[PDB]
């Protein structure tokens, strides 16, 4: 036979999820906080979208799935690490 090559270095960058990203502003999370639906938002997106959007009753509703959610009761997902066990 008879053939030859070379080396190559080529790499690529962490594929955008438009999945975590915030489904309001579609960006970075800052400082978001999780929900009863597992879904976290924008420290202040989830604000605004809430004073928007609110239920006279009293709750709001959740801009992905729109189940009425207890304000306040959001954890913060700063923390975001799970291999630190
Ligand atoms: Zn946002
Ligand atoms: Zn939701």
């Amino acid at each position: 036979g008879s053939s030859g090559s070379s080396g190559m270095a080529s790499s690529v960058l962490e594929m955008i999820k438009e999945e975590v990203t915030c489904p309001i502003c579609l960006e970075l999370l800052k400082e978001p906080v999780s929900a009863d639906c597992n879904h976290s938002f924008c420290r202040a997106c989830i604000t605004l979208n809430y004073e928007s959007n609110r239920n006279t009753d009293g709750k709001g509703n959740c801009p992905v799935c729109r189940v009425p959610y207890p304000f306040g009761n959001l954890k913060p997902n700063l923390h975001v690490a799970n291999i630190v066990e």
